[PDB]
RNA sequence: CGUGUUCUAAUUGAAGGUUUUAGAGCUAGAAAUAGCAAGUUAAAAUAAGGCUAGUCCGUUAUCAACUUGAAAAAGUGGCACCGAGUCGGUGCUC
DNA sequence: CAATACCTCTTCAATTAGAACACG
DNA sequence: TTTAGGTATTG
């Protein structure tokens, strides 16, 4: 006799119950425990408050790189391993003195100084080549043998940071010389295409190339060098395929299929020689000089010094930061010396001002410093040479920094490569491990293998060839790189919704063509001149079409029937069909693509040879690694010449299907035993489409689906939420919204309800790369017309300028940057339709009246004018797909009134279908009794209502929601909510599909919708009550019920739940803080004293305890007892419930009493004293958890005096309320108090109190608007939760925390179940 | 069916930052102090650690009390009416 | 004690898989 | 992307 309403949400998941006239009930409940209290009576709203739920996303940033640095410690590993033999001939201890190369004097038992042991020894080295990278050019440049720990420590250096792989393939150290090897691939180029020859020109191809303009503007600075070419010319695009880049020659090669090569891509000599054929070969020797320009050209970059005296740059580049450095750092130094020597110690002496030393010394950045002295070298003269290296970025550089990400592994491994080549000779062990060493650094594991999961990994994908230890030697053999392959890309798959068992085939698979050819077809009619009735395609003409005509074509037209197949063969000479549209929707391309490469069309018409045609295509679909196509390939290679082959690992599939495949041909009807396949084939006299083969109850094939759908029973609720997708904070609130009906189920006595209402309501460094990209395509320079940070951009009046390119979305012409105030927003499509704000709709152009009437989008006036401009962008991906397809509406037709009538039905018809499962689990959940006949049972009507409805509903209606006064109103928008989802289903029982769940015209409709919340409206002319005609029930009325939703209202009381959760996370801050005199530090690692060695710091704990318990005081050791709380951290956690008492102990409590010992989770609750109340932030932290109810007539006020959004009201009623913001005037100060009074009787805020007032009695002049929303500031002091500083109009008020727990314990403590309907209660003295 | 955003989840890799230690600091002076030369780099750890010792795992998710269960989760608390500062009373059941 | 105030790892790169959502 | 709990520091 009730009905229950429920708001859900991100953080919020509000509820309400009403009686049948809307009323909600008092009820009156025990109340547990030992206080005086045994009954307590609360009114039935139910309201939840809990954390945001978090992401997987940023545990994953994590689990990754723990993986990534334990691996970065096995790689150095095998080094010594492999060393520990020559290595301890040469030295004993060499090895333990890395080991042991961070502790200090005291605890380090080998010698301190690690390479040479004696640090006169040690010096040298640290003196004659102190960058490490000057050792490592030496060991490649000279012949003279040294000390095999040098080796080592060059080896190791580059293997502990190897470098970035994404450029694959090798290089030869002999890009010399840039310019000199392009007459050598022009001339190379010259001879092979002497029609029109080719210039060197004088041109410089290192300063024109090697310079840091962009990928793109480096050719065009070359070829406009270069005489007579095009960019997209053979040539252009060779000169742009050395430079890393997409260039596509097939253009000038009238190539069928596009061709873009890269050689930093995988298959580029694949890719090659897969084109170089089509191509006759003399083209090779064109090409591969060509890759040697890039080789060449792309070590560049990195140096652009002269690279024939070093054969190692990279490694030598940064000798050249130092002396770059070292001049630098003595030219300035001596230039503070010889004018402005009274501020030297600032820059050199003290590193907390940016000073160089604090550069050093400081943890400051290469950014910051250089900002530092931007004016010190702008008010010093003494260096000009010095202040454009600033501005370029080169001075005094670091050689460990950010850019360094740049490098590519090939020369880490390129000079890791001669090292071994200089010194192997005297040393043997070397060239016998100098694959093995070089195969510790050029190994990656690929992404599909898989974590080599030794069975005990939850993530682990690969299987393997043998189970002894995988080893960078002997990793290929030991994996099954296939079969780890299939894992990997295997598992996301989507299985059949028909059959869970029967993995879903690709969208490219041959039998899934066969049912997307065979079934098009089934359901066409053929008419002449003299049948009588239109009759099917039979087994035989259905199957012969296909048989000829299907594989045949690529598209299989209509007029192809008439003359191709009936009159040819059939020999209509003109027929009428009616099945299908000017050609067949339906294509065997499958079919078509097999063909090209096979070239034996009656192999594909083979039966037998169909599992190879299905295992193949599945084998192609899974993987995208060509090499490592191969390998499955020549398992069937016998059958097929060679050329094949390198013509069939081409072309590869994406796109996984829906069936699957034993559904399509291996469901088998006993009855009459035929297959899908085989029933679409043959229907005696009517073909059934598949949709009807599985819903014939003649058919046993839905009897048998039915089967498939049970088997495992689902899975547990918790199972279930889980898996399905959405929002992480949608759905752990999706769970609770549950539990809490259990029990409001459980509390009304198991009476299910007879209506469920439930409700749920609906960036700074990718703005600044949308736009950096498309102004390289689009090619224009406004971008360094003016340039603008990503600091400024979630403005859109500045982020839209720069998205049109600097000129208007429907006039033409240039935009200026600073008035962005004058020029006005649009909406690409009108706000009325739908509401949205996003960049896709949101559009600047200079006035709204240009692009249309307002009825409508953009009209034909600026399509036609714009539609060229809006390609572009498109084209340069300024814009957006979705964001164009409305954007050019004007042509198409337009919103016409059946467009425009579906909006509004969105409007109010929630289609989204995450709150479509939410709707789904509430009738299965609640409806399990069945009618004799198939048909359920439903006693609970779920029910879906839209924000707006509500939304709407309150400020036409006198109920004006505020957000920042209390943490009541996420619990009222229920009981609305349950009513009008109740007020609807009640008078409006057609609407019983579209707002419950369980199974033009449009210019009515419109009006149906936009209409159908007006029964609450008395005029417009209506009856003060209504009452639905067809059953004559009454389902409202103005008087009565319309006060009891403000009694229900204007309540005072309401259940408001924080969730206790147990916190759970990383043990402490990430950062390391340094060796400190306090306890407070947390070791690293167990056997490094934070006093002596440093740590992490300050871990919060994930649920505090209450201990009490007596401690020894003084010299005497005497114990007393005390009471206090011990929160637990997440790092003792773990050891804590395995034995509490033992680990207690340790801790230094004696005489521990047990039962007493209560873990107390966050957010825990406590009563005390004059009903104030206090919610547990941690073991040190209180938060303040006592509502404030707002009185209905302040409530009320905060929408009107704020004025939110200016006026959204019709204007003869903007006159109507404004008298009353004036009127009741004095509400302001009847606030104060009211909102003074809470702050005395609980908050205890008194020291802070005095302040806000002196802000607000002496802020009475000015008007209301600046005043309202500011005494809406100051709510987040009354607000539950942890105390924040806020401010008022013009001064900011700090936050008063709440640092101790003593004041807690006294009081009572109060344990509230899931709702706040059911307690327990204590008083903990003792 | 095609197209593209949005987000969700798993695998593989790069670059910083940081924490001690190794970079013989010197000259006066008893001495806290003041004078000057130096600085860019390397080692190593990057959640404690765990047992199943894998080149594995170690931040998601789930959480009233209470009874009972390894974990899952099953089980426990009258009806109504009149009122309204966070539940107060009344009447009945009991 | 609790009133005052500074502090909290970041920036990239490459590959798969799925719904949920909106256009032709 | 700014919360909100730890932590040395000051009147």
């Amino acid at each position: 006799k009730y009905s229950i309403g429920l708001a859900i949400g991100t953080n919020s998941v509000g509820w309400a119950v009403i009686t049948d006239e809307y009323k909600v009930p008092s009820k009156k409940f025990k109340v547990l425990g030992n206080t005086d209290r045994h009954s307590i009576k609360k009114n039935l709203i139910g309201a939840l408050l809990f954390d945001s739920g978090e992401t997987a996303e940023a545990t994953r940033l994590k689990r990754t790189a723990r993986r990534r640095y334990t691996r970065r410690k096995n790689r150095i590993c095998y080094l010594q391993e492999i060393f520990s033999n020559e290595m301890a001939k040469v030295d004993d201890s060499f090895f333990h003195r890395l080991e042991e190369s961070f502790l200090v004097e005291e605890d380090k038992k080998h010698e301190r100084h690690p390479i040479f042991g004696n640090i006169v020894d040690e010096v040298a080295y640290h003196e004659k080549y102190p960058t490490i990278y000057h050792l490592r050019k030496k060991l490649v440049d000279s012949t003279d043998k040294a000390d095999l720990r040098l080796i080592y420590l060059a080896l190791a250096h580059m293997i502990k940071f190897r470098g970035h792989f994404l450029i694959e393939g090798d290089l030869n150290p002999d890009n010399s010389d840039v310019d000199k090897l392009f007459i050598q691939l022009v001339q190379t180029y010259n001879q092979l295409f002497e029609e029109n020859p080719i210039n060197a020109s004088g041109v410089d191809a290192k300063a024109i190339l090697s310079a840091r303009l962009s990928k793109s503007r480096r050719l065009e600075n070359l070829i406009a060098q270069l005489p007579g070419e095009k960019k997209n010319g053979l040539f252009g695009n060779l000169i742009a395929l050395s430079l890393g880049l997409t260039p596509n020659f097939k253009s000038n090669f009238d190539l069928a299929e596009d061709a873009k090569l890269q050689l930093s891509k995988d298959t580029y000599d694949d890719d090659l020689d897969n084109l170089l054929a089509q191509i006759g070969d003399q083209y090779a020797d064109l090409f591969l000089a060509a890759k040697n320009l890039s080789d060449a050209i792309l070590l560049s970059d990195i140096l652009r010094v002269n690279t024939e005296i070093t054969k190692a740059p990279l490694s030598a580049s940064m000798i050249k930061r130092y002396d770059e450095h070292h001049q630098d750092l003595t030219l300035l130094k001596a230039l503070v010396r010889q004018q402005l020597p009274e501020k030297y110690k600032e820059i050199f002496f003290d590193q907390s001002k940016n000073g160089y030393a604090g550069y050093i010394d400081g943890g400051a950045s290469q950014e910051e410093f250089y900002k530092f002295i931007k004016p010190i070298l702008e008010k010093m003269d003494g260096t000009e040479e010095l202040l454009v290296k600033l501005n370029r970025e080169d001075l005094l550089r670091k050689q460990r920094t950010f850019d360094n990400g740049s490098i590519p592994h090939q020369i880490h491994l390129g000079e890791l490569h001669a090292i071994l080549r200089r010194q192997e000779d005297f040393y043997p062990f070397l060239k016998d491990n100098r694959e093995k060493i070089e195969k510790i650094l050029t190994f990656r594991i690929p992404y599909y293998v898989g974590p080599l999961a030794r069975g005990n990994s939850r993530f682990a994908w690969m299987t393997r060839k043998s189970e002894e230890t995988i080893t960078p030697w002997n990793f290929e053999e030991v994996v099954d790189k296939g079969a780890s392959a299939q894992s990997f890309i295997e598992r996301m798959t989507n299985f059949d919704k028909n059959l869970p068992n029967e993995k879903v085939l690709p969208k490219h698979s041959l039998l899934y063509e066969y049912f997307t050819v065979y079934n098009e077809l089934t359901k066409v009619k053929y008419v002449t001149e003299g049948m009588r009735k239109p009759a099917f395609l039979s087994g035989e003409q259905k199957k012969a079409i296909v048989d000829l005509l299907f594989k045949t074509n690529r598209k299989v037209t209509v007029k192809q029937l008439k003359e191709d197949y009936f009159k040819k063969i059939e020999c209509f000479d003109s027929v009428e069909i009616s099945g299908v549209e000017d050609r067949f929707n339906a294509s065997l391309g499958t079919y078509h693509d097999l063909l090209k490469i096979i070239k034996d069309k009656d192999f594909l018409d083979n039966e037998e040879n169909e599992d190879i045609l299905e295992d193949i295509v599945l084998t192609l679909t899974l993987f995208e690694d060509r090499e490592m196509i191969e390998e499955r390939l020549k398992t069937y290679a016998h059958l097929f010449d060679d050329k094949v082959m390198k013509q069939l690992k081409r072309r590869r599939y994406t796109g996984w299907g829906r069936l699957s495949r034993k559904l399509i041909n291996g469901i088998r009807d006993k009855q009459s035993g035929k297959t899908i396949l085989d029933f679409l084939k043959s229907d005696g006299f009517a073909n059934r489409n598949f949709m009807q083969l599985i819903h014939d109850d003649s058919l046993t094939f839905k009897e048998d689906i039915q089967k498939a759908q049970v088997s495992g029973q689902g899975d547990s609720l918790h199972e279930h939420i889980a898996n399905l997708a959405g929002s992480p904070a949608i759905k752990k609130g999706i769970l609770q919204t549950v539990k809490v009906v259990d029990e409001l189920v459980k509390v009304m006595g198991r009476h299910k309800p007879e209506n469920i209402v439930i409700e749920m309501a609906r960036n700074s460094r990718e703005r600044m790369k949308r736009i950096e990209e498309g102004i390289k395509e689009l090619g224009s320079q406004i971008l360094k017309e003016h340039p603008v940070e990503n600091t400024q951009l979630q403005n859109e009046k500045l982020y839209l300028y720069y998205l049109q390119n600097g000129r208007d979305m429907y006039v033409d012409q240039e935009l200026d940057i600073n008035r962005l105030s004058d020029y006005d927003v649009d909406a690409i499509v009108p706000q009325s339709f739908l509401k949205d704000d996003s960049i896709d709709n949101k559009v600047l152009t200079r006035s709204d009246k240009n692009r249309g009437k307002s009825d409508n989008v953009p009209s034909e006036e600026v399509v036609k004018k714009m539609k060229n401009y809006w390609r572009q962008l498109l084209n340069a991906k300024l814009i957006t797909q979705r964001k164009f397809d409305n954007l050019t509406k004007a042509e198409r037709g337009g919103l016409s009134e059946l467009d425009k009538a579906g909006f509004i039905k969105r409007q109010l018809v929630e289609t989204r279908q995450i709150t479509k499962h939410v709707a789904q689990i509430l009738d299965s959940r609640m409806n399990t009794k069945y009618d004799e006949n198939d048909k359920l049972i439903r006693e609970v009507k779920v029910i879906t209502l839209k924000s707006k409805l509500v939304s709407d509903f309150r400020k036409d209606f006198q109920f004006y929601k505020v957000r920042e006064i209390n943490n009541y109103h996420h619990a009222h928008d229920a009981y609305l909510n349950a009513v009008v989802g109740t007020a609807l289903i009640k008078k409006y029982p057609k609407l019983e599909s579209e707002f419950v769940y369980g199974d033009g015209k449009a210019t009515a409709k419109y009006f149906f919708y936009s209409n159908i919340m007006n029964f609450f409206k008395t005029e417009i002319k209506r009856p003060l009550i209504e009452t639905n005609g067809e059953t004559g029930e009454i389902v409202w009325d103005k008087g009565r019920d319309f006060a009891t939703v403000r009694k229900v209202l204007s309540m005072p009381q309401v259940n408001i739940v924080k969730k206790t959760e147990v916190q759970t996370g990383g043990f402490s801050k990430e950062s390391i803080l340094p060796k400190r005199n306090s306890d407070k530090l947390i070791a690293r690692k167990k056997d490094w004293d934070p006093k002596k060695y440093g740590g992490f710091d300050s871990p919060t704990v994930a649920y505090s305890v209450l201990v009490v318990a007596k401690v020894e005081k003084g010299k005497s050791k005497k114990l007393k007892s005390v009471k206090e709380l011990l929160g637990i951290t997440i790092m003792e956690r773990s050891s804590f419930e395995k034995n509490p008492i033992d680990f207690l102990e340790a801790k230094g409590y004696k005489e521990v009493k047990k039962d007493l010992i209560i873990k107390l989770p966050k957010y825990s609750l406590f009563e005390l004293e004059n009903g104030r109340k206090r919610m547990l932030a941690s073991a040190g932290e209180l938060q303040k958890g006592n509502e404030l109810a707002l009185p209905s007539k302040y409530v009320n006020f905060l929408y009107l005096a704020s004025h939110y959004e200016k006026l959204k009201g019709s204007p003869e009623d903007n006159e109507q309320k404004q008298l009353f913001v004036e009127q009741h005037k004095h509400y302001l100060d009847e606030i104060i108090e009211q909102i003074s009074e809470f702050s005395k009787r609980v908050i205890l805020a008194d020291a802070n109190l005095d302040k806000v007032l002196s802000a607000y009695n002496k802020h009475r002049d000015k008007p209301i608007r600046e005043q309202a929303e500011n005494i809406i500031h100051l709510f987040t002091l009354t607000n539950l939760g942890a105390p924040a500083a806020f401010k008022y109009f013009d001064t900011t008020i700090d936050r008063k925390r709440y640092t101790s727990t003593k004041e807690v314990l006294d009081a009572t403590l109060i344990h509230q179940s899931i709702t706040g309907l059911y307690e327990t209660r204590i008083d903990l003295s003792q």
